[PDB]
DNA sequence: CTTTCCACTTATTCGACCTTTTACCC
DNA sequence: GGTAAAAGGTCGAATAAGTGGAAAGG
């Protein structure tokens, strides 16, 4: 088991970390409700190692299957939440998820005082939960109708370690095959992209200045609105993006995708993508990265 | 009772992907 | 005549968040 750099861990949490506050109907409870407070990450089986490493880094949490194709790390044992708070107090989140963390911290304090054992603290936890992630459930939105009433987070990228973490969840290393009527028949284009909910526009815009390259693609759709930070200029990929992740290590199978991407970059730098042979090799590498990778 | 764990589900959030247009090069 | 860069824009599933039930344990 390997230890994860704390800022890489925070970046990955900004991407995929999920805070939880269960407030459940419970007849065997003196107040009528029981609670469970925590932090979790659920991902594809192929990246179970990440969870194990996080588990090894913090020395907390339990790992369990999440259906047939996924696996989770869940931390809800109360004393162990202190580890999580100490971590994020030293290496804070910078996306809108910071808001959720804050609510989680609030909940922690309530439960630390054991106030969740009386009805007043249950009410307070419901008020906190109302602003957390998806907010109140329908059942809770019937038992507490008086509870109905979030400020934008705006924070800077702290360093490239954070970026390695975040890119491990929200980034994509892609080999694009531009098809035409040329004798070669295809233009090879490396693409780097990071994709994120439009509420974090400030952060996404800042990637352009932080990395010194790229541009934003905006998506305004019926099911979601988001931004892609994109780099397609080869000299920026080769001289800026690749060095960043060579010194700030990605986690998960995406590291392999990055390494394959770098192979193609080498071929493009040598102009071998302008030959049938090198082209065939590139197509071969592309075939087996991202969705094509075998585990 | 209360906390913690473990099997399992929902519905999001787009990563990953391909096409088409525009910009620039020899 | 080329190749490079950006823009345009889809969608299936791995996320993100949550749920049911019960053992563990104080």
């Amino acid at each position: 088991e390997e230890s994860i750099n704390p800022w890489i861990l925070t970046g990955f949490a900004d991407a995929e970390g999920s805070f939880l506050l269960r407030i459940r109907n419970n007849n065997k409870s003196s107040v009528g409700y029981s609670t469970e407070l925590g932090f979790q990450i659920t991902l594809h089986n192929k990246d179970k190692s990440i969870l194990e490493n996080i588990q090894s880094t913090w020395k907390v949490g339990v790992i369990a299957n999440s259906g047939d194709n996924a696996v989770s790390l869940k931390v809800t044992r109360f004393e162990d939440l202190k580890v999580i708070i100490d971590h994020f107090e030293k290496y804070p989140l910078i996306t809108q998820k910071l808001g959720d963390y804050m609510l989680f911290k609030q909940a922690f304090c309530v439960m630390e005082n054991k106030e969740h054992l009386k009805i007043n603290g249950i009410k307070e936890l419901v008020r906190i939960k109302a602003k957390l992630n998806w907010g109140l459930t329908d059942e809770l939105k019937k038992a507490f109708p008086e509870i109905i009433s979030r400020s934008l987070i705006n924070k800077n990228i702290p360093n490239f370690k954070w970026l390695a973490g975040f890119t491990s969840g929200e980034g994509c290393f892609f080999v694009n095959l531009i098809k035409s009527k040329s004798k070669l028949g295809v233009q090879v284009q490396l693409v780097f992209s990071i994709t994120q909910h439009i509420k974090d526009k400030n952060l996404m815009n800042s990637l352009i200045t932080y990395l010194g390259c790229g541009y934003i693609k905006e998506y305004n759709k019926s099911e979601f609105s988001w931004l892609a930070f994109v780099v397609t200029k080869f000299s920026d990929i080769n001289d800026k993006i690749i060095p960043v992740f060579q010194e700030n290590t990605l986690i998960g199978v995406k590291l392999e995708d990055f390494e394959d991407w770098c192979k193609v970059a080498k071929l493009i730098e040598e102009k071998k993508h302008l030959t049938e042979s090198g082209l065939d090799e590139i197509k071969k590498i592309k075939l087996n990265m991202n969705k094509g990778r075998v585990f």
